[PDB]
């Protein structure tokens, strides 16, 4: 394990002491016994003394039940009974919650293994095995402090706390406090809004996703002295806790019974703070399956003030419950709690290490922690500020902890050894041929202590971990999913956009830079990360860029959505995707666009040829732009904020579709070039109207389907075509020469660059799986297509 | 606290006294258990007297702890011990109700503090530390207010009376019923439609929202006393909770079953009158739901006028009940509960003055109180003007109690000092470095009495509340929602719409005087308090005014509604704007108009263009205009009693809409607004029919884009760009100079003023990030972007 208390290491220590002292070379458990009660007085000694053990008294036993003397020194060491009292005494401090593990724990676990010679010592010397694992539990667990006695009050009290719940205010005069770190600023504001009698209710607004229980512990402090108003005084907190009254209910009836209990007692009125989290439930308002309505009996409460109470909510949840107003409006009065500002994620980042430091990395690296954070708002961006971050930090809090005991050194060959000398000598003994085993018995044992010893040489593994998250390491699993590398992915993410997008360097760097800016931790997440038009016709490289941006920006491929423009303005998929006139942009507002952001809100969001719907929708997507916001399906509040907005134009088509070739002379490639490299920042502005594009972070140019694209187009299909084939654990790579070959049948000037598919489908698909089935090759062997001197040639290689 | 009986504060002084007088220069709590019975034969004293103990028995045991001497004083104050009693105290009379504390709380509070000095000495001198708080609990005084009674009994009346559900006339029988305040206009017009004994059920209908719950006690004063008919004479007024019923129920089986027991129980028939608050929920007739429908046994019990009862219902809710008939029709009968409006809304604020004196704020400041009112109207505007009101009066009536209880003068200072000698002292000892504490212990406590004596200075802050909720403070709390600086907001409407709207003048000021006239409750408070239409082009001004009145009248600019007209007609867009708007006029009066508005009547309501709709749109608008209300949408009644209803225009746009030019003149962007100071004022005749427009309170006067807006866009982009940042904490302001660089690329003839947001994108947004990313500028850092030499420079400020 490693972190334990001092009393149990000693206690174990003295176990071997006596194994010399009382000539039993191998410590079992008499000699662990034997240590509990040589440890002296300490918990697990002390235990024993209760029960009628001396150390003295337990280490003659113990020497009577293996004898003396039979000593040499000879490796004296545990065995495997004494190993298993150790396994037992880890979970009995575990158990108690206590990550380190003490005296208690080691008679506690003594006695689980309450067979074998320990037991026996015990059990001689008239201790009952379970009256010893008692009397250790029952003077010391775990080790822990913050606690305080004395004082009792209150009557009226009765008939309330017992059903349902515990009192906020309690634990803090209990010496258990709990700050716990805001958000400080919008505790102030609830008191005004609470201390009234009218519309004495507060109503916390943020995000799920500010850690808004942290304003909570707040109140608690401020109820008890002296903030809130003079016959306001005596103020007690009660949270109607979800947990309570789910417990012993199983009906919707039964529900709603317990809810009427607290109503009843509720009587304490405009001076008792009952605590609502997730208001939006018992009031069932809105949406097209709403919840249970509990709002009968809570709407005249709130207004009465009877149900003084504080209500914690969410960017989406508050508009139902002004569209009951005023009863819960006449209550309701809104504060503002944070989009996280990245210094409070910080805190809470730093607060929860030292449980991630049971996972065993966490604690530190400061600036990785940072790096959730920083990183957070931009990549992923997937969630809230600290919701992100936190789950960067653990991922990476875990990953290199998993790193961690690959190997040895690189020893991991000695214990792949170790096995089949077990094997060769259990076969040999098998057959007896006693000393043909033996001598592999021997080597067996030699072996295993090297494997061992270099193994926990694979302790510098744990202290590379058990305090660091690793800079790299948290970018590193932000990067995974969808500080360094994810700030190297930002710095280098044009490096990274280049890499997968051929020629359109024009757009490339565009893209590049904006998001890079943004990129940097340094723009609040309130409008897309990118906002963009891609322009060129279909096939000019803007998709790709969008993917590319996606590996880039985001560090993984994954996270893009894509919405088609096209299909508001119904007439490209008023007959493709289900509908009728009065339908389209309600799909799309209303479901299709707020939803799928909603799942991923880091997306590079696509919303293609925005020519072909009317410039109305754009106003609609206008306010993702700007905004980072829509709020759409059912009151629902879409994170644009971390999405990359790009809408891609029909843009000059002509040119940025004509390939090189000689129209005139050599001269006529480049003079597609040249004009390609013209024609898309002209165009773009007739493919839609101004007040989309202002609102994008750079207007994006991908220029045309050259001679030239052709080859580039090739190796765009045979790339997705040998990567569908790896699942089967086919590892292949086409030289530029195979490419070729299957150019070969598709520069056709009558079908275009169509055929390059059917001409991949041929010599690479056809002739990998004409050379699989013959044996030539093989799966996970790495398969090379060329072309040798005109003719395709598959080569194979490890 | 605040509030205490003599009888305590006695016992608490003697304590100290005694303390010292037998040698305790520190008041232990066995000088408060003396001090206790040192009181004589108060209840804490007698309580005392009754187990056995004297003053003196108390003193000697006193003594016996640490005795003579301690009659030097140590500046005598009290122990950890002592102050933990007296918090006990505080409790052991709050929950037996008082919050103004006596004698016996105070003994009850020594037990609760059942370990201590006291504590030990009553368990000294032989008696039970419970046997103590026994005799305080079982005598009672300081707890009660004087009522009447002399001897109780009953009759035929036992079974019902019983149930369900307790009776107004008994309280008041013992004469500690309340008024209430009212709504007493509301209880006369009962008197013919109840004291039948046919159609004998008044049916209340204002809003609920208005405290129309005040009218029922209303009812109980004058049936019993005193000139009443002989009718009323005979009779008894039972209240009937529906939180009765519903207790111990949970399915409707049992409910109804509950209510065929009421029902029965009606045979104190012909002289019964039943309160039924929320009645419709009964008669379960009508909605898409309905509700338990008790009617089958109600209807005829209304009919036979078993049945007299009372109904309360809203503004809605009534018409699908008499849509029932016809029993229902010769049942009801209706009567008029106070529609919200200013002077009615001052006289319960006065009548709930002295109970929010509970929070030792509100009652007064009278200024305050109509401000609340007032202002409530102007300020948030959504619920209804009396809720409002009373609601600001107690929110500011904790709010200045909040600024109370965490100053010292400056002297905060101190607090934070007082901290670090602890820290020092503490970790000195720790090495011990005894002595090395100890000067650091001394000045610790040197300090500390310095701090609480500057604390409690801050009974400056309860002088200031305890009669007085702050005028400024009601207004405070008004801005804390959305006089002084609500009613500054007011007054100087002008000034705040005109700080938004730069240039069209003409416009600001027709739209301020109107509303700030009326707002001060001097105007219908049943149709918007500014009707306006605004015109000018597309935009420039329009909105932005409508923005600036939600700031000036409603005090942010959160309160501003906009709803298209032309939707309401469509005939453009319906897959690309909107989804399912056929039906349209329907549309919008049947559902959606309506159904914003009755989100928020805390609105600037801004029916854009309804020159081009349908002409019944103009007559729905011309309802809303009007009337002040509308019910359609599910029978629902929305409120635009207190929004600015401003309908748009655009038919005159193109002159509105010019620029500059210069042809002859340099003075054309000044002859662009000459002409459009006029424009405006021929939009309307050729826009609207007249039916509608004749309703708006003033003709909104707006401009164009001229040479000269243009700039003025480019400062309302950039602040968009800023504000959005400001989430993550940067701090950012741009100077004109700054917003002249980003001029610079898109002051085009042909490209328009559109590239103006790309524009602050590259200058601006693009900017801070590239500022920020090499370290020069930072959040919370005040950044000031820049031209001071033609080019862009970037300054720090705090």
């Amino acid at each position: 394990f490693g972190r334990f208390t001092e009393r149990a290491q000693k206690v174990l220590a003295l176990a071997q002491e006596e194994a010399l002292r009382l000539g039993h070379n191998n410590i079992g458990t008499e000699h662990i016994l034997l240590g509990l009660v040589r440890e002296g007085e300490g918990i697990a000694a002390k235990a024993l003394q209760a029960l009628g053990l001396g150390s003295e008294k337990i280490q003659k036993e113990v020497e009577s039940l293996i004898g003396r003397g039979q000593e040499m020194s000879q490796t004296i060491h545990y065995t495997p009974r004494a190993k298993k009292v150790i396994e037992l005494s880890m979970d009995e401090a575990r158990k108690l919650g206590h990550s380190y593990v003490g005296t208690e724990h080691i008679l506690l676990g003594l006695i689980r293994e309450g067979e074998g010679v320990a037991a026996r010592v015990l059990n001689n010397l008239g201790v009952s095995l379970n009256k010893a694992r008692q009397q250790v539990l029952q003077l010391l667990g775990s080790n822990e402090t913050g606690s305080s006695a004395a004082g009792t009050n209150s009557n009226a009290n009765t008939p309330t706390l017992d059903s349902l719940a515990r009192d906020l205010t309690a634990i803090a005069k209990e010496d258990s406090l709990d700050p716990v770190i805001g958000r400080s600023k919008e505790i102030q504001r609830v008191i005004e809004v609470l201390s009234r009698r009218t519309k004495n209710n507060p109503v916390l607004i943020g995000e799920p996703g500010v850690g808004k229980t942290a304003i909570a512990e707040g109140l608690a402090q401020q109820i008890i002295n002296n903030e809130v108003p003079e016959i306001l005084r005596d103020k007690r907190v009660m949270t109607l806790d979800m947990g309570t009254v789910v417990a012993g209910t199983k009906y919707r009836g039964e529900f709603e019974d317990r809810l009427k209990k607290v109503m009843d007692e509720i009587r304490q009125a405009g001076n008792i703070i009952l605590f609502i989290d997730a208001l939006h439930t018992l009031i069932g308002a809105g949406g097209a399956e709403g919840a249970i309505d509990a709002s009968n009996i809570l709407k005249p409460s709130l207004a009465r003030g009877e149900l003084q109470c504080i209500g914690a909510t969410t960017l989406d949840e508050y508009r139902k419950y002004i569209e009951k107003d005023a009863a819960l409006e006449r209550r309701f009065q809104p504060i503002q709690v944070d989009q996280p500002s990245v210094d409070e994620s910080i805190q809470i980042l730093q607060g929860l290490r030292d449980r991630y430091e049971a996972h065993h990395r966490v604690s530190i690296t400061d600036d990785a922690i940072e790096a959730a954070v920083k990183l957070s708002d931009r990549y992923i961006s997937d969630r809230f500020l600290p919701d992100k971050a936190i789950d960067l930090i653990d991922e990476a809090g875990s990953k290199v902890r998993l790193r961690s005991f690959t190997t040895p050194p690189n020893l991991k060959e000695l214990e792949q050894k170790l096995d089949e000398v077990r094997k060769e000598k259990d076969a040999a003994v098998q057959s007896q041929e006693f000393e043909k085993a033996a001598s592999l018995r021997d080597t067996e044992q030699r072996l295993r202590e090297q494997v061992e010893d270099t193994k926990k040489s694979w302790k510098e593994k744990q202290g590379q971990e058990n305090s660091e998250v690793t800079v790299d390491d948290i970018a590193m699993v932000v990067s995974s999913w969808t500080a360094q590398t994810e700030t190297d992915k930002l710095l280098n993410m044009e490096n990274i956009l280049h890499s997968r997008v051929i020629g359109q360097d024009e757009a490339v760097v565009a893209v590049a830079k904006a998001v890079r800016r943004a990129r940097a931790g340094l723009k609040d997440p309130k409008r897309p990360i990118g906002s963009f038009i891609f322009l060129g016709p279909t096939g000019v490289g803007k998709t790709e860029l969008a993917r590319a941006l996606a590996e880039s920006i985001f560090g993984d491929e994954e996270s893009m959505i894509r919405i088609d423009m096209s299909e508001y303005m119904e007439k490209h998929s008023t007959s493709r995707l289900v509908g009728s006139p009065p339908g389209y942009v309600g799909y799309d507002e209303g479901g299709q666009l707020t939803e799928k952001v909603r799942r991923k809100p880091y997306s590079v969001v696509l919303l293609d040829e925005i020519e072909k719907a009317h410039p109305d929708v754009f106003n609609i997507l206008l306010q993702v732009l700007e905004d980072g916001r829509l709020t759409d399906s059912k009151g629902r509040t879409v994170d644009f904020r971390n999405t990359i907005l790009i809408m891609t134009s029909n843009v000059g088509a002509s040119e940025l579709k004509r390939n090189k070739y000689v129209g005139f002379n050599v001269q006529d490639e480049t003079q597609n070039h040249k004009d390609m490299k013209d024609k898309v920042m002209g165009e773009l502005k007739r493919a839609f109207r101004p007040e989309f594009i202002n609102r994008i972070d750079e207007i994006i140019v991908f220029h045309s389907l050259e001679k030239k694209h052709l080859t580039e187009i090739v190796s765009l299909m045979s790339d997705q075509l040998t990567k569908r084939l790896k699942e089967q654990d086919l590892s292949i790579e086409l030289t530029d020469a195979a490419k070729a070959k299957v150019a070969e049948e598709g520069v056709d000037l009558e079908y275009g660059a169509r055929p390059l598919r059917r001409a991949i489908q041929k010599h690479v698909e056809d002739r990998l799986s004409e050379e699989l089935l013959r044996g030539n090759i093989h799966k996970g062997q790495h398969i090379v297509l060329d072309v040798e001197d005109g003719e395709f040639v598959v080569k194979t290689t490890a």
